[PDB]
């Protein structure tokens, strides 16, 4: 998924995909996974600083039938199988659970939303 509203203090890319790493010493300081894994530093930040990984995991509810307990992977498998042609408006549970996440991503094609905005790869 994307870290909406977040930009990397080292490479300046924003709303980046993959995992987000937040420094717990420097104020409002975040690294994309590429800059985190590669030891990127700026003026105030060192690789010694404690970092918190944000995003990933979680169990999700299907908005079309209400069944609970899916992972991001199994939710997408379920929706793309059992609800691929429906036009009811629903709100995305994954966006709402991710910090920065749109609290209300309203969509009438949830299967396309998962495929496009929640791709199933660790770096995405
Ligand atoms: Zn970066
Ligand atoms: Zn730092
Ligand atoms: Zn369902
Ligand atoms: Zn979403």
């Amino acid at each position: 998924s994307r870290h909406e509203g977040v930009s990397c203090d080292a490479c300046l890319k924003g709303n980046f995909r993959g995992r987000r790493y937040k420094c717990l010493i420097c104020y409002d300081y975040d690294l994309c996974a590429s800059c985190y894994e590669s030891g990127a530093t700026t003026t105030r930040h060192t690789t010694d600083h404690p970092m918190q990984c944000i995003g990933g995991g979680g169990s999700f509810t299907c908005p079309y039938c209400g069944k609970m307990g899916y992972t991001e992977t199994s939710l997408q498998e379920h929706v793309t199988s059992e609800h691929a042609e429906t036009s009811t408006e629903v709100i995305c549970p994954i966006c709402a659970a991710l910090p920065g996440g749109d609290p209300n991503h309203v969509t009438d094609d949830f299967a396309a939303h998962l495929t496009l905005e929640h791709e199933l790869r660790a770096r995405l």
